[PDB]
């Protein structure tokens, strides 16, 4: 038996393990308003779905566990210090970065904050100059380790219902003909003839375009985001 029972959550519960995306989704957006059986069944559902094989879209336990970490129930809170004290994104570094901050940021829908940190994290990876320069020289990036964008790039993923990252951007990119003119009209960082103001004229929130965040800063050219957009970290 894949899971254990609960009968008007009974057809939710067997969406949340075995539905596709969609319906996943849908049914742990329903359970989270069921109450305390609601929430129970979402906390079996982090336990048991660690099991699937091949790995599942990051989001769906990744908005599981926001709808968990949401919840006021004392025993939730309990579940998730226990079980999930930084999280459900493994966070790796081959540089000793810690994530936990940006992971936070992430899961409470401080997309603005998680922003600005990101781009604090890429500084620090790339060692002490660029970290007081706080920007990035386009051959640093071609050299940012593989794990490191991983976790950064899955946290973004895992936080976003899967409309953000950097590999979403790389898909996107790839998608328009490698055409950066095409990639900033579909990712919505132009403002008519101009840049959007940054930080009042971006969205920060799910109702952005799919690619729209993590920022790349424009306006010393392309060559930044391209080396982050053709790093190895998304073919590895």
């Amino acid at each position: 038996p894949e899971f254990m029972v609960t009968p008007a959550l009974a057809d939710l519960q067997e969406q949340l393990y075995n539905g596709n995306e969609k319906s996943q989704l849908a049914a742990m957006s329903t359970l989270s308003t069921a109450g305390t059986e609601g929430y129970h069944l979402l906390q079996e559902f982090l336990k048991d779905s660690a099991t699937f094989s091949p790995p599942p879209a990051p989001w769906i336990r990744g908005q599981a566990y926001r709808l968990l970490f949401h919840s006021p129930e004392a025993s939730v809170q309990a579940f998730l210090q226990q079980h999930y004290p930084q999280g459900v994104i493994p966070l790796r570094s081959d540089r000793g970065v810690d994530y936990q901050e940006l992971a936070k940021l992430l899961v409470a829908e401080k997309f603005e904050a998680a922003d600005r940190l990101t781009t604090q994290k890429l500084c620090e990876l790339a060692g002490p100059l660029a970290q007081k320069r706080r920007w990035l020289y386009f051959t640093e990036v071609e050299q940012l380790p593989i794990p490191d964008l991983q976790t950064i790039d899955q946290l973004w993923l895992a936080f976003s219902l899967g409309r953000f990252g950097y590999s979403v951007q790389r898909q996107l990119w790839l998608g328009c003909g490698q055409n950066w003119d095409r990639l900033w009209e579909k990712i919505g960082w132009r403002q008519g003839k101009r840049w959007p103001r940054y930080p009042n004229e971006f969205i920060w929130d799910l109702s952005a375009p799919r690619g729209h965040l993590p920022l790349t800063n424009q306006l010393r050219g392309v060559q930044v985001l391209n080396a982050l957009l053709n790093h190895p970290a998304w073919t590895a």
